């Protein structure tokens, strides 16, 4: 019920929506002409993409993000910020990283901007380096 944080925390992503809930995006989207819509149309129907269990859903979202961050302007905060989140669950971290960074830099406060790129500057550092399978098996010589 805030109305007021403009930036969602990660949590929400979290949060699926109904079969209806992402019907009625497409009706606002497809009744304005489809692709002729505004962006704000657009922009939620990336954010719904992204919400969904499958990863198909959020390669899509993040190809419709990128589109409205080259053609829109002033809404590359909230891009760079859902394109951290949509990239985070491709892994894609060196984008999320990059996007991030410069959000970041702004030098704004919010606390869930410090925290959101925590998970993406912690998973590229805590990753490793050559990237460890996760030794699965337990200490077999053993005398001392």
């Amino acid at each position: 019920m805030t109305k007021v944080d403009f930036w969602p925390t990660l949590k929400d992503a979290y949060e699926p929506l109904y079969p209806q809930q992402l019907e009625i995006l497409r009706q606002q989207v497809v009744s304005e002409g489809g692709p002729t819509a505004t962006i704000q149309s657009r922009f939620n129907y990336a954010w719904g993409l992204i919400k969904s269990t499958d990863v198909n859903d959020e390669r899509l979202g993040v190809k419709i993000l990128t589109d409205i961050y080259k053609e829109a302007e002033s809404r590359r905060r909230e891009c760079l910020y859902y394109l951290t989140i949509g990239c985070y669950k491709l892994g894609e971290y060196s984008m999320a990283k990059r996007y991030v960074d410069t959000l970041f830099e702004h030098e704004r406060n919010n606390k869930q901007v410090g925290a959101l790129k925590s998970m993406v500057e912690d998973k590229i550092q805590k990753e490793t380096l050559k990237g460890v399978v996760v030794a699965g098996g337990v200490h077999h010589h053993h005398h001392h």
